[PDB]
DNA sequence: CCGAATCA
DNA sequence: AGATTCGG
């Protein structure tokens, strides 16, 4: 009593693969060299509309009826049982014009686009007329880059890691390792976070210290459905730690946003499970201060330092005229160009995500205490026989030093008085009892192994 | 089994682009020289009616029939296909009859109007007949604004500040800068806000206090929707912040009413990015007091004085018949010029708006410790030699001034009584202890420098 | 496909225009001698059918067709395009039969009603023969109010404002100056809401203190838009201020409630432009104490004293039969001919408003202040000369008296112990710190002056 | 492309008046001798259903079909535009078999009770029979409603009152007056409150100290609908004023209580304007205290002290197996017939409300 | 293939 | 002069 080309038309609109059923239940269409995706509103019939022209004109006269279209477009959502995933490759960057690649260098467009599902993109059309090396705004932008990060040896670790991060703000894959802009006011943290922006587009974000000082997995939350399927996101505006009023970085927070699926309740929606595969940035003034501490949290933290100051390692001018320069997208396709050649010279072939902890003193503290204080076992009970005369007594099969003893030794590596509350925190944080008053901490100095 | 002709008429109404797919997804219309658009009701449907007289004879009539003409609406929900974003000008102001462009004066209407894509209008038709310079309405409203704002030069730099920001009122971008109305009851501020409103139509907004001292960002806001796509924006009502029962603008509200795009979420709707294109002004009696103050903010903040009572700079008697002539819209057209002279003085090319945080008490009080109280750095560092003997300590490579010298240097420069809660107040969010007692503030006077 | 002359018919019954589609984007029908309306559902097919029989016999059969209705009222909503809105004049009192104007007393209906778009209404018919002056039931009520207000030289100003409210109780316009029924209980305040309500029908409408000391604009509120659209608003039920546990009344509420088109988010709905053209009487027995006082607030509000009791200025006896006789609506037309003969005498040809405040302690307190506390300004600085030896001393360019001075001397024109609540308020709603001490009110007294 | 017979049927259904359309944009229903009405559901197809035997056979054979019912359903939603208002009569008594007058004592079934126009009724069938005086239930109530309150001289202004607020009760108009319940616990005041419910069915509604002592404008408040078109309300625990953390009874909430429309958001619906026909009644154990003191108030309070516990004016004893008759309307219709007796005693022609404030 | 029934 | 089915 219906038309039975109809399904013969889903049939072969199914076979060209133009619309695929996500994981999370959704409806995704290749329409204009882009895999454009509405949940609010099903594309399948513009995805119709759009390859009408594709198919036998018996076929795209009968695809002319909206009655007979939104047929097809329910057969085709019939016929999509498997909810295929998207978004694998994290070397693959889309654009409005299709999909250029980290590796080579080369962007696809059209069929070869189609073979790479992404389901965001940079939010405008490629050029790579613009992508060029060999320009004026190129060398404008590496003078102004080098202006931000010095080119010098004593800097050069710290440019690295920069244009590692920077290349790595790329990445479609999870961040193992969140990164630190530290510096002072207008170091050049806020010029690199705009250049980013108008080079990555759609696929920047940025966010405030809401993420780093409160539990995400709250009811609703629109930062984590914000934060899906990105590619950098910047977390600014970080207050005084040292002062009263200031919350401390939680580190259940950072381990939180360590991983591929990160979870967390959208607005009247059921899409907890958020992909994670944004770069994550901090900029700050000040060096941070975590109400926890430990060996994971300092090797998924790195701290990038801004040593030039723009009116530190130099002192410059400030250009007024670069940022409207930088809105109007100017080096957007230089910073582009520059992103691709950091990846291949570093995350080519593999993504590397290195931690520099060092750079935050309470994280000093605690590597200078991790390499001083390690902790007791039974490979350290033999050591017993040295360590008897030198205050250790073996407590329940464990090298413990009295904690009068511990206070006394810690003031000679670290000032007592300085680390007063690091060295109470730690203390609290780490102490035990062996009765009510020998109070020990199972850690050994190597000094006496 | 349906008719082909219904794609073709499709096709030509999509060539003429009288319908747009919206960034929210949205459908909007080019009817009456105005791009109507209505969420709840798709008035693809009525631009059919309209524009079926600018078609062939056969296709008109086809027209005629409504599940043909439903048929070709959803033809053309799905052609359209790309969600292209509109109203990007800042300097367009729309009308019920087209567009006012804002550098030349001069008004487009139909085709011509239509190239522009202006989701909100002013409210009204556009008469170029009242749009003129010499009339007797413009000359009693430049004498009603000056005795608002007197043409003196002790108020020269406050009125030409009033002047820019009314200019700005026009601006279809983004507020980069807070203007503040201050003064006493009846001013001036409530006649200038209810002149402007008639000027401006459905383009004018006003809201109280909420927004300043409560958070936006906790489920459904109202305010955020209605501010979203607007001109200008009135805070008004403001409480006495010197006394108790009042809360303290959020600078945190401030900087959120900074962007673009403000988040927030409206009723029972998907619209969190809301565009921010208006002049949010504020009306007070009193002078504000912040939660938070820092450089950021008052680069955000300007502050306008209104000198001249109506029975200050200046008092005059109370006009009572001048209301009604405002609700009238006698003054609405000299009004709208007189803003286009403005606009054309101040903002031509460029769009400019620049910070007066002097003109309040907590703000000049920051301005003025900022100007006498320089962050220490490593670049200060060399400055010890001559700092050692002033009481300033070096810790952690730091210059640091004890808290008791602080004190007792501040009280110089300023009232220790008037400033007692100020003074605490920042150090309390700017001090740092060395151990316990040395208690500094990571800042250097110049007087030592 | 369908039928051609369905839109013949549907442009036929647009050319009537008995359905207009309103500036909120509602559509209203013309049954009946009146303008029903309702958005739950759509009248349009009511009034195709009503209508029908104003049509040629080969239209009408057409219209008998449930579809062809349909078909008919969706032409009727394409076609209908320009959002025109409705209830402009103020002058104009809608019925069930039609529209009595207020300026000749003359009743219109039919096509002539057509001619005025009044989307509420009285509630009920129109009755001329009971819309007369030389009734029993005019003498009663007459007497009734005589006996509510004496006709007394003493209450002739109270009595005339008390009248003057009253026909601005059939104002459609906005209400430019809140009105205070003061008083003790049972003083005929009540009997006239109740007369006026019977009076009026639907278009009264009555609340609480709710608006009156809590903010309107939190999500929706109900009040707002019962309110919205209406003609007369009694706020009864006010608290002993003096007391503890009771709330003031927002100055903030009072302001928002003098727009004419007030905010306030409805339920599940968005019409947060709310019409405001009812009249708001507040029936108090205590007299009101506001949180916020200022020039403008005491502008917006006029008192009326009921002085007589009915078991003063004359005690009489309760009849306890008249309440029954309202509640039937047997003085309903006697009472609107009064109205009318009020609104002849004063509300023609203009509205008129003005404020009595000087019935209120603190606004008392608050006017005299602002009769010997003219505020101080640049024009007042010549008067230095002399005011230097009374203790004026000028300040940054403004005259300044010293605390001291000012409440030794505001002793002797208020009482310090009677308003020293209220002048500690005014003084810490008003004083300034010179340094620390020699704090000041940047107001004058004329007795120096 | 229809049947113009439709529009016919719905013309001739539309004669009969049996559809009607309220004040408040609803429909109503004449089914089974009751105004029946459901807002969730149009009852105008089950009507069209039900009155097609009404009909030529030529009418009833095109009604069976639900489509044609349906579009015959939509001619009559076209056709009904005056909002007409209903219930208008505080006199008349709705039943499930019709409407009892209070004035007279006649019953009306049928099209005599379709003139009368009530959205609620008393949610059962009336019966006559059972509506007698002669009857062993009215001798036996009769003499627990003077145990409740004695026939003696020092409480026959008491005992009048008490009755007078018993037969208003059954009043369709507004209370200009609230009523008390004084004394303490198990006086009787719950014995009546349960024969009064027993007798009126669906028209009782009962609440606590929520509407008394807070604010009843306030966004949502479902005790407000619940109390809209009631015949009386009852408003019991009240808690001890004299102790701390009590609330005081409310003046502002006592006037609001008092007007034939008593405003009130319903939950996500538009039924603020609830009509109050209701006899507030008021049930405590304490001496009631009031935030505010004034005349009206004085003028809208009538107390009502009940002198004989149950184990005071007299002490008897308690009957445990009443409470079974109660809950078995054994005395609902000898109740039905002792209001009928009152309301023709005291509000025949004129509805009275008196104040008594001495109390 | 035309008409009627069934009809968005 | 819904389309589509069923009947002629």
């Amino acid at each position: 009593a219906m038309g039975n080309k109809l399904f013969n038309i889903a049939q072969r609109i199914l076979d060209t693969n133009s619309v695929l059923l996500t994981e999370r239940g959704d409806y995704i269409v290749w329409i204009n060299n882009s895999w454009k995706f509405n949940s609010e509103e099903p594309l399948i019939t513009k995805l119709i509309l759009s390859i009408r022209h594709q198919l036998p004109k018996e076929y795209s006269s009968e695809l002319l009826c909206p009655r007979k279209r939104k047929t097809v477009e329910a057969n085709i959502r019939d016929m999509l049982v498997d909810s295929v995933e998207t978004d694998t490759y994290p070397d693959k960057l889309p654009f409005k014009n299709g999909v250029l690649d980290l590796v080579d260098g080369m962007f696809y467009s059209g069929d070869d686009a189609k073979k790479y599902t992404c389901t965001v993109s940079t939010g405008f059309k490629f050029d790579d007329t613009k992508f060029v090396e060999d320009s004026p705004e190129m060398e404008e932008l590496m003078n102004i880059i080098n202006d931000i990060q010095p080119l010098t040896d004593e800097n050069k670790k710290n440019r690295e890691l920069y244009e590692k991060t920077l290349s790595s703000c790329l990445c479609g894959a999870t961040k193992g390792c969140l990164t630190f802009f530290f510096g002072e006011t207008a170091t050049g943290k806020s010029t690199t976070k705009r250049l980013l922006k108008s080079a990555i587009g759609d696929l920047f974000v940025e966010t405030g210290q809401t993420i780093l000082t409160d539990v995400l997995d709250k009811g609703p939350n629109p930062f984590i459905a914000n934060m899906h399927l990105k590619r950098s996101v910047f977390c600014s505006e970080l207050p005084d730690f040292a002062c009263s009023g200031s919350k401390k970085i939680r580190s259940d927070n950072i381990k939180k946003l360590t991983e591929p699926c990160v979870i967390g309740r959208p607005c009247f929606s059921n899409k907890i499970n958020n992909r994670n595969h944004a770069t994550i940035i901090i900029d700050t003034n000040y060096k941070p201060v975590f109400d926890r501490i430990d060996n994971a949290l300092m090797r998924r933290i790195a701290v990038v330092r801004f040593r030039t100051h723009f009116s530190y390692d130099k002192v410059k001018l400030l250009d007024e005229g670069l940022d409207g320069k930088i809105q109007n997208n100017r080096y957007r396709f230089a910073f582009l160009y520059l992103l691709v050649k950091w990846y291949k010279k570093y995350h080519v072939p593999i993504m590397k995500l290195y931690p520099t902890p060092e750079e935050i003193p309470d994280f000093a503290f605690y590597l200078k205490i991790g390499t001083l204080l390690v902790s007791s076992s039974v490979k350290h009970i033999p050591l017993m026989t040295d360590l008897s005369k030198k205050g250790y007594i073996l407590y329940d099969n464990v090298v413990t030093l009295p904690l009068t003893t511990f206070q006394q030794k810690i003031s000679k590596y670290f000032n007592s008085r300085l680390f007063g509350h690091d060295i109470e925190s730690f203390i609290n944080r780490h102490k035990k009892f062996a009765n009510v008053s020998d109070e020990y901490l199972q850690y050994i100095f190597i000094e006496d192994i």
